[PDB]
């Protein structure tokens, strides 16, 4: 009489599906695909959204211990300051991956969320089936993707899909703050470091804790020096001086990589018994930082949907016509927002860019006016 259900995908969007189900009282099983649990992306940004999220999955407590929020969001164009934000008050956070993801399995395992690991979905039907690499066969009443661009699950059943990739990527690290040695300035801040001369070249300055900072370190593919890794220091050094004892620091990391990204986006979300979440439905530009927040939103709200006494497939349709607008409108903002460059300019978190981050999910009411 336990309703069941099976998640792919062991990322924010799975963990925060297989949290809030179960916290309802379903039988849940989660699979990565990998050997272990980990988040990759060095780290993340959280608004309102996303805390609330948190909050309402009772992880929030983990995340907000060791995590920052700066005392301004500060955008600056060829080191000269351009804008300080502060969303009138709006929550918002910056955290290392791991931590994020570690306060989610934490909760998921502390539920007792049934999580396997070296498990992966290759197939799935909307009458309840997924379908394991090894061949196995399970049956549920909901099956969540949850599994990320190149979800199987999504592919397993053809959704029509509007596909596009960014030519230019980045370089994400975590390094020392180096706090003593950057010397004076305002180094708690967010800062956007925005170059086009000499070259076209950015960092993202983002500390996480009083230990650790998070560099977005960004130049076009076709530039062979800043799109290299490890990251090729003279370079970096040249166009952003004043950060190189944290440079210094990002220079020893064998492990970086360029990362592309591409944007997702479906005729629907939903098949049967399936629902597709996070990336796997909606991935997009992350000019306004709510990939993931909008993920966990919608992960959360499919929950609630599910607590109306519909059949899962009514529920599933309900859900997607609730929430699926205010993703739409995040993801085609940022869009906007990365073809023209407009974090350049500052002061670009306006009321209309803020919508997603002053969602409630809890309340289902927008808060945090702006
Ligand atoms: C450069 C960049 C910066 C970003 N910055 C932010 C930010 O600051 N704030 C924010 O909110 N969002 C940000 N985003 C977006 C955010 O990273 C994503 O939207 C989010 O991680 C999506 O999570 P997910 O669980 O949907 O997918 P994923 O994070 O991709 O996770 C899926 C999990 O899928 C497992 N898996 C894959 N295939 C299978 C399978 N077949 N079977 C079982 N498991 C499988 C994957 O291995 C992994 O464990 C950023 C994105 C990019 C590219």
């Amino acid at each position: 009489k336990t309703r069941r259900a099976e998640v792919a995908g062991g990322g924010f969007a799975g963990l925060t599906a297989a949290i809030a189900l179960k916290q309802n009282g379903w039988d849940v099983r989660l699979h990565e695909k990998s050997s272990e649990l980990r988040a990759f992306g060095a780290g993340i940004y959280l608004w309102h959204n996303g805390l609330r999220v948190l909050e309402g999955l009772g992880a929030l407590d983990d995340v907000l211990q060791g995590s920052h929020t700066p005392p301004t969001y500060e955008t600056w164009m060829h080191n000269k300051s351009v804008s300080k934000e502060t969303f009138n008050g709006l929550p918002w956070r910056i955290m290392t991956r791991s931590h994020l993801h570690d306060a989610l399995v934490n909760r998921a395992r502390a539920l007792g969320v049934d999580i396997s690991v070296n498990s992966e979905a290759v197939a799935a039907d909307p009458v309840g089936r997924l379908t394991l690499q090894t061949g196995e066969v399970l049956e549920a009443d909901l099956i969540v993707g949850a599994d990320g661009v190149g979800s199987k699950v999504r592919d397993s059943i053809g959704f029509k899909q509007d596909r596009w990739v960014s030519k230019d990527g980045l370089i994400r690290l975590i390094v020392p703050r180096m706090k003593k040695e950057l010397g004076h300035g305002e180094w708690d801040n967010t800062i956007d470091m925005w170059n086009f001369w000499p070259r076209v070249q950015r960092i993202l300055y983002s500390p996480c804790n009083e230990n650790e900072l998070y560099l977005g370190l960004m130049a076009p593919a076709a530039d062979p020096r800043g799109s290299s890794v490890p990251i090729d220091l003279e370079v970096w050094v040249e166009m952003f001086p004043f950060l190189e004892p944290c440079l210094i620091e990002a220079a020893k990391l064998k492990t970086a990589r360029y990362d592309k990204y591409e944007t997702t986006k479906l005729d629907s979300w939903t098949r049967g018994k399936v629902a597709l979440v996070g990336d796997a439905a909606h991935a997009m530009c992350p000019a306004l930082a709510q990939g993931a927040g909008c993920a966990m939103v919608n992960a959360f709200s499919l929950s609630q949907d599910l607590e109306e006494g519909s059949s899962v497939e009514d529920a599933l349709v309900a859900w997607e016509t609730r929430i699926r607008p205010i993703t739409d409108r995040c993801q085609a903002l940022s869009g906007d927002y990365a073809a023209n460059r407009s974090l350049s300019k500052g002061n670009m978190f306006t009321p209309a860019a803020l919508e997603a981050a002053r969602y409630d999910p809890l309340r289902r009411v927008y808060s945090w006016p702006q």
